[PDB]
């Protein structure tokens, strides 16, 4: 038995390819369900059946079980426990979830400052531990598990929480928070707040970076005196989602339709700058307009009377990105450039149309 | 980020998968076209380009340079050209030029016969070559490309080439043709009786040491990869030898047929006919056995007994119009070639093999080999 040196960019072509065949399948099959010709079925069956395999042989190729990097956790957990004068029930829960090999090495890090977190600022002595009447024994959970297109990994513990008031108080020293616009923040985007470099030695920033290099997500959950609920969705196969094409000096990005709110036309006289940017009103509603071409240092091309602006959505806040034309929808493939878009404030990644063509994420977030 | 080391075990599905992929579009466009379907025309286009792509990155995985196989024969060159008494300008083009892995374990030894086959026989000796007045120093080019979905290499002279008056004189002797006659067929035609075994030297296959190895045998070889072989020559000019080899799959229609429960493959090209027949039906002339059609007494071989342990399968070779006789038929197929090489080279009875869409081995026939 033999092996055979294949280089990682043909295998990422067959992720794509793969991706990109589970939408050409799924369309062909949902433009002819009407017609219902024994034969037809047959042939369609067997479509579905090959790309299936495909697919599977694909995965086969890349996938590797999360045990790889799950099994050195519990000594390291024991040890992390000794050295801090407290102990500590561990739990690892789905350890044969499978994800790509390319994880494998880069998940191992900051899965283990997860822990150690959790025991340093999580896990409370056992002072504390009884003062608030709770177990002796603190409990630590490293779990992972597989969720629509992602494999889910989740760190939980019973520790001290979080205390939201103590990153509002923190937070309104340096930069960001006033203080009245704190009272009517989001819960999450106070624990969101742990990742600017300025807070709490490693620091929390550092972890999410590496997650998203992935084309990962990374998120926070706690409350005080109960415990912290820290959440990494890594993605299972390539990412399929909703897009709307949109054109500038005749390129094309695209922006997911989840994001999306409504598209107006607005005008010129319709745009009126307040200090700093330009903003439209609608409906006694402030919406700061950006145009797509000076966001991405481009020029010019003839300021057409009439602009269409696709008005964002984020969280809480709303924007409006003014482009050149709407193309249309289209479901596009992600490709997997988490280590280079991941650097690029107006990009989230690339993204392959049903074209056939290459069209660059608008990165929402980053352009506010 | 830099290689990773994938199983043959799972690439090799790959391969079996793309190959249905491809067939599996085509039945599904060809059932549409039927039913008469027009609505379907964009994500068709969509699927086919996937589809497409796909093959190619599938393929180009498993290719390699050809120079891993032609880097080491310049020195064999030079080597050859020393015991011989006589010095080559030695010159190979396009190295770099890809091709399935499969090939360069299998191609080296048919090129290496066809460059030392130039050296000896083709390019003459310096007295003779002044005297024609051609460059003292004789020349042999050895180069590869990719011309539409093959891999084309040859290999060229500036030797003496062939005399086609002297071939046509040894094949009147022996059977192939009459005291003139027929000689009247394009001299490319005439230049194959080169690729008859009978031709050149004597016939023992593992005769190769202390004889030679005979130009059949290198087109043999060519065309276990499914590959095809060409010859051109002039009087005194030169010698061109060009080889084809396929950068994809190769996608034949065959009959499926069983044989003591085993399934062997007969390409749906030759099949002329297919009539259901009992063991009185065959008559044992001479050592053949025979079936009549019609009143046409035609020649009959039992697949069981042509290989090793009622249906006639007549299929037509050239003029001959003989029958095969099996168990039962399985129906037609679209089947994809696979490549082994020294596999079923020495095997006249295969052409090679073809992968079914159960996952099981179908051994393609050879029609022209029995
Ligand atoms: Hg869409
Ligand atoms: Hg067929």
């Amino acid at each position: 038995s033999q092996t055979v040196r294949v280089d990682i960019e043909k295998l990422d072509n067959l992720m794509d390819l793969m991706g990109e065949l589970v939408i050409a399948r799924s369309r062909i099959l949902e433009t002819l369900k009407k017609y219902n010709i024994k034969e037809l079925d047959e042939s369609l069956s067997h479509l579905s059946r090959i790309t299936l395999d495909l697919q599977n042989v694909v995965m086969k190729i890349r996938m590797v079980p999360i045990s790889f990097v799950f099994n050195r956790f519990p000594r390291m957990v024991r040890d992390l426990a000794k050295k801090m004068n407290k102990e500590v029930n561990f739990i690892m829960r789905g350890e044969d979830t499978e994800l790509d090999r390319t994880f494998v090495e880069e998940i191992g890090e900051p899965l283990l400052h997860l822990l150690r977190n959790a025991i340093d600022h999580g896990i409370e002595p056992k002072e504390e531990r009884i003062a608030k009447g709770k177990p002796p024994i603190g409990t630590l959970i490293l779990s992972a598990r597989h969720e629509g297109n992602n494999v889910v990994i989740e760190v939980e513990d019973d520790g001290r929480g979080i205390d939201k008031e103590k990153i509002i108080r923190k937070a309104i020293e340096k930069g960001l928070i006033d203080e009245s616009k704190a009272a009517t923040l989001s819960d999450q985007e106070i624990l969101n707040f742990l990742f600017v470099p300025g807070f709490s030695g490693v620091g929390m920033d550092v972890v999410k970076n590496v997650v998203e290099s992935l084309n990962g997500s990374m998120g926070i959950e706690s409350e005080k005196d109960k415990g912290t609920k820290v959440t990494i969705r890594l993605p299972l196969t390539l990412a399929i989602i909703c897009a709307l094409l949109v054109k500038v000096n005749n390129l094309v990005y695209a922006i997911p339709i989840a994001n999306i709110d409504t598209i107006l036309s607005i005008s010129k006289e319709d745009i009126q700058r307040v200090q700093d940017r330009d903003v439209i009103v609608i409906r006694g509603e402030v919406i700061p307009v950006y145009r797509l071409w000076e966001v991405l240092q481009i020029e010019h091309k003839e300021e057409l009377e009439e602009m269409e602006a696709v008005i964002v959505r984020v969280g809480n806040r709303k924007y409006g990105i003014v482009v050149d034309d709407l193309l249309g929808q289209d479901d596009i493939v992600i490709k997997s450039l988490g280590k280079v878009f991941s650097e690029v404030k107006e990009f989230s990644g690339a993204a392959i149309l049903g074209d056939g063509s290459i069209a660059l994420i608008i990165n929402v977030s980053g352009i506010v």
